[PDB]
């Protein structure tokens, strides 16, 4: 018999896609749009990393690599996690994946049985519920509030814990809120995992995109319960290279490697060698990170000042490059609001898919010139 | 609760790993071993491919690409499948993946529900039964005989069909046997798919490594029932770039792309542009393929002659770069024969994991000198 499987037919339709279609038809008819939808840095990948790629090519490093990644990179990862994050991990507790997205995918496939529950904090990155459901898991949502700066309340999270809880996903700095969680909150969440016996999944890919505060890794207090996900995508403008990495409990890391061996085999060899350089040449990478950080901060300040002048509400973010704007004064709901802005000449992402109802996500990974234009168009709508 | 999923724990041990452990121990204690274990070309990837990669780097093509692959590549794939395989496909019925292995992985996740049966023809590539069982499928084995040149009998396959049969996997040229199936057998297998309503999965990655006969794609006779898997890995010596592709029913291709968006997002962008060059620059690419076919042919003949003179049995291969050798005159089983050969100074792959019992896989993807050096060491195990 023919026909698709139940797991693939169950995939929910994105609201972001429908808005995006209307954006394309407008472009076709000559309409000038300013896009504030980018989920990746506007800067190109730094030359020290590109150069390392060129060397690998000439050195003929074009053969299959081990499922968990070339050993040199696994060693550099153990160094990065300890030095930058205060995490006590060995090279064997590290893994290279096809982007941080595959680390999360392999992780869920490795720890979830049909029926297992995963607590997610809304607004959340679109992929979390999809991944949990594709592995037969049950999504249990806990909401963070705008009035609380979108920082989780440990008390609201405890109420979502049941005998079936397998994991808790935390993402700080956060996409789409841009919130940075204080160390006290993160320690409180780690404590819940220890007491209730479940995994704490910490998505930290935005660690270097920080404007105020400190990036705390919960793996510092509960290493055997925490699975730290990270990658080179957002920090070094390497989204198209597809290189991510994680660390955590030996048996879980080993399980994730077995999944890669039956699916992707191993990440692109040239990209693994280029990433080793990004981690080893701290001087050149630090220079790129500081340059991007100062640029994003100027862009963020400019945006918030403008939004405030227009009377538009948006919680001030401390990390990443996003801003959740309240659309109440523009329309009754975020989808209708996003369509109105398109007609005004500004492309935004509706908050529907992130569970950020009544809000729209704005990205400041664009030039200041583009941010000023958008603010002008916002004024016209009001 | 903490712990691993059943799907990850269901994966059983490999005989290849166990013998490779002793092989690494001997290499460690100053032992010289000739390796005939390679599953990838010994040639480095051609310069024009490397050159397309450098251009992409210099042009800033390092951003996220669409889930099914960049539009330029999907269009080139349609042409390749039409021109080389006589398949009538559109760019929309085409998909780019992270290696041919991911194409197969996403396929089974998209079409298999727990209990659905898949028919594999033994000896088979180690990954087939792994991917089927991971998706909840049930493996049904149909044996191919050495006396029949490892070519399948449609009648034997027919007897294996039940109401629960979801797919049939065909691999020609074959790994590990090296057999090339005749157009008539492929047509017969395709018709069983249409007659009994199920999917025919055709793994054609070795299509260009053919010494005698013609390559036939069963998709020509059963388009609505056939998923054709291929890739740049073996033909253009690009195993480390991780780029594969497939074509087939529009709705299946669409479901495979959704699995990608939730896991790997999209294959490495630099590698996608490089692959486009390997498909469009026909003159440079054919020159490489022809040069490789010539070399593989010389090595094959050299190997078979040496085996025959030694009094060892082996079915003459028509494609790929493998040879299954009968280990009866050496040891009771293939694992012990593999261990005796190691001590004689030769590393080979036991046939256990491919279900090729009493046989050992030899790879001639190395220099003639190494092949000669290996045959010479074979005298010590008679
Ligand atoms: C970008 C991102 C990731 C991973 O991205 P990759 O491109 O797959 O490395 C994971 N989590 C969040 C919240 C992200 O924004
Ligand atoms: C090498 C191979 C593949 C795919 O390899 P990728 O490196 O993932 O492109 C598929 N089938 C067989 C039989 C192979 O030998």
């Amino acid at each position: 018999m023919r026909g698709l499987s139940r797991r693939v037919q169950a995939m929910k339709p994105s609201a972001t896609v429908a808005v995006n279609a209307k954006a394309l038809e407008l472009r076709r008819q000559g309409v000038d749009l300013v896009a504030l939808t980018a989920g990746e840095p506007d800067f190109d990948t730094p030359e020290h990393v590109k150069e390392a790629a060129r060397r690998a090519l000439a050195q003929g490093k074009t053969k299959y690599a081990p499922p968990a990644g070339i050993p040199e990179l696994r060693e550099a990862l153990a160094e990065k996690f300890r030095r930058e994050n205060g995490l006590s991990v060995t090279p064997e507790e590290t893994i290279v994946t096809v982007g941080g997205s595959q680390a999360l995918f392999n992780l869920f496939q490795a720890i979830l049985d049909p029926g297992d529950e995963v607590i997610v904090l809304s607004p959340y990155w679109v992929s979390y519920p999809e991944m949990v459901r594709f592995a037969g898991g049950v999504v249990v949502e806990v909401e963070t509030l705008p009035e609380e700066g979108f920082v989780p309340d440990p008390e609201r999270v405890r109420r979502a814990i049941t005998p079936r809880t397998k994991a808790l996903v935390v993402n700080s700095p956060n996409n789409p809120t841009g919130a940075v969680y204080p160390k006290e909150v993160l320690e409180a969440l780690a404590r819940l995992a220890v007491e209730h016996d479940f995994y704490l999944v910490s998505d930290e890919i935005y660690e270097h995109l920080l404007y105020e505060g400190e990036h705390f890794s919960p793996g510092r207090v509960a290493p055997e319960h925490t699975l730290t996900v990270n990658g080179a995508a957002k920090a070094f403008a390497m989204t198209g290279w597809r290189i991510g990495y994680a660390c955590g409990p030996k048996e879980v890391i080993k399980a994730m490697a077995s999944v890669s061996s039956q699916s992707t085999t191993s990440p692109d060899t040239i990209a693994q060698w280029a990433t080793l350089e990004a981690l080893t040449n701290q001087e050149a990478s630090r220079a790129f990170v500081e340059m991007a950080r100062e640029a994003y901060r100027r862009r963020r300040d400019l945006l918030l000042e403008g939004l405030t002048a227009l009377g538009l509400k948006a919680v001030r973010p401390s990390g990443a490059f996003y801003v959740l704007m309240d659309t109440s004064p523009i329309a009754p709901d975020e989808v209708r609001a996003a369509e109105r802005l398109l007609e005004a000449g500004v492309a935004v992402v509706p908050g529907t898919d992130f569970a950020a109802f009544g809000h729209v996500r704005l990205s400041y990974a664009t030039s200041e010139e583009n941010l000023r234009k958008a603010l002008e168009r916002f004024a016209r709508v009001l």
